[PDB]
């Protein structure tokens, strides 16, 4: 019993970590086989990121510009490119602990496990979901940059987010492992800022689910309701829509319970529109979203306290 | 910026992480040096667990009796001995992957990371605080018994828990690396019950402090209060009462954000008594008490956003 936010153990991944520095900066990078992964932006100075131009700026340097450190071991550039927002360093060494692993671009309602590094240390784990506005509410200091977001699948390591600027509302964007930035934010100091946020629905409804797996059915209720009906409670309350695939992926934790999507929808609707009358769910005071129906099934019990 | 429950890295301690079978029962070791630690109750069968005898039981093992497989590889039990509620097996074998550790008994109050593991394969990771109650709110499931809970300092792994047993209301004890319990608890299956909580008051001051550290004043207010104001509110509310010694701790907490501990009780009092007002602290709607002051020295910045 019980319901923690849980992230995915790290070790796979701090034996990944390393530190890339370039003139005076320096920041994290991510070590597998023979190249080492960081934001491109290592290579601006104390002026350059007000309008950088990378192309520009990398034709200036050579591999020995860039200094990498795998523990207190020093490794030897051998190349470098760029891609898209990430540079690509090859290194004389491979790295004997990399993990059978993948690069996957994760879509937004997602959850994965942040691994806070700083000087190429690892300092902490957590769990974050990438929110509708691409976005993350993770905890980030200076020195951060270069962090990776990850989820283990067995043995293989999924990493699907690398960490690269602060918002101006404190939250955090980044890329994917091609560079790739989630959401419309570049690598340069400007006035983007985090677009209107919403609700991830379906995480809210498998949350609900991981109550009542978990013993608790005081919020049901008689009542059931139509897609259009639940979506029109839902732009009220600036819900994300639910969509019939979403309905679909709710099946297990449906057939689990016993409890019919669309009636853990008139649930939703209820507790929306009367509150929670100081009561808690899961130990929560307030809906959550940042638990997919993955994240329920993975861990939750498999047999429910009826 | 941002402000999240972390956990410690739990690199170090997945590399410690064996799995013990006695007869039909399976749970998780500790694998530290040419030792394993486990539950003893590793030991009872279907109905010893109602009055069991752990000195008759074991006596009638063998280190044979012990099965203990480290990933695929099988470790050689060539001894055995009971410490208070652990078993202690001897193994054939040293752990290369031992880190530098101690063994420490955790304060009520005090957070650690556990490390939730199944059949000796580590599955998540999540920060808990150690309740006044001596109970921890975990997240474990049938199989879960062996897991620990730790912190990190620089290179050395302090393991302060050990997983045994669910109580009636969900909640999780355990024992420290000795096989002391926290809490008046046994290994048996008897009517106990975790007794009744309180609030942290030490860690909801700090979380105060982090809340202004990270740039949040709405909740300050133009008062002060004396420690024996403070507690009469405490009480009514189901606050632990607060000392001398609590309010010592939060100094340097104090001296970067320039507010007196007596002033944020002040503050603390009138949340209390007014409640929130539909507003939010760190993201958050109600007050948090599982971060200490530690946590939020090692978490926030050393320069307040003033
Ligand atoms: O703490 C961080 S994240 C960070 N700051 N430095 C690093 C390093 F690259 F790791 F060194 N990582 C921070 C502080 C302020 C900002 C910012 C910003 C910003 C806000 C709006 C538009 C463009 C940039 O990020
Ligand atoms: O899921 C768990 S924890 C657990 N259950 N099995 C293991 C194993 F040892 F790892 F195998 N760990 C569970 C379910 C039910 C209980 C219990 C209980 C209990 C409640 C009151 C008094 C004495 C014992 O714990």
């Amino acid at each position: 019993s019980g319901f923690r936010k849980m992230a995915f153990p790290s070790g796979k991944v701090e034996g990944c970590m390393v530190q890339v520095t370039c003139g005076t900066t320096t920041l994290n990078g991510l070590w597998l086989d023979d190249t080492v992964y960081c934001p491109r932006h290592v290579i601006c100075t104390a002026e350059d990121m007000l309008n950088p131009n990378y192309e520009d700026l990398l034709i200036r340097k050579s591999n020995h510009s860039f200094l990498v450190q795998a523990g207190n071991v020093q490794l030897r550039v051998i190349g470098h490119s760029m891609q898209n927002c990430l540079l690509r360093l090859k290194v004389d060494t491979s790295n004997p602990k990399t993990p059978k692993y993948k690069f996957v671009r994760i879509q937004p309602g997602q959850t994965f496990s942040v691994l806070a590094c700083y000087n190429g240390s690892p300092s902490g784990v957590y769990q974050c979901a990438m929110r509708p506005n691409h976005t993350i509410k993770g905890s980030f200091l200076n020195g951060s940059c270069g962090s990776v977001g990850f989820n283990i699948d067995y043995d293989c390591v999924s990493f699907c987010y690398m960490h690269h600027m602060e918002l101006p509302t404190g939250v955090h964007a980044g890329t994917d492992l091609e560079g790739k930035f989630y959401g419309p934010f570049v690598d340069r100091q400007t006035a983007q800022a985090a677009g209107t946020d919403t609700t991830i629905t379906l995480n809210v409804l498998a949350w609900l689910y991981a109550a009542v797996i978990n013993g608790d059915r005081w919020f049901l209720n008689r009542f059931t309701t139509t897609l259009n009906d639940f979506n029109l409670v839902a732009m009220k309350y600036n819900y994300e829509p639910l969509t019939q695939d979403h309905v679909d992926i709710l099946g297990p934790l449906s057939a689990q319970t016993g409890i019919a999507v669309l009636d853990m929808c008139a649930a939703l609707k209820e507790l929306l529109q009367n509150g929670m009358n100081g009561r808690t769910i899961l130990g929560s005071t307030i809906l959550e979203d940042e638990f997919t129906p993955f994240d329920v099934v993975r861990q939750c019990s498999g047999v429910t306290f009826q």
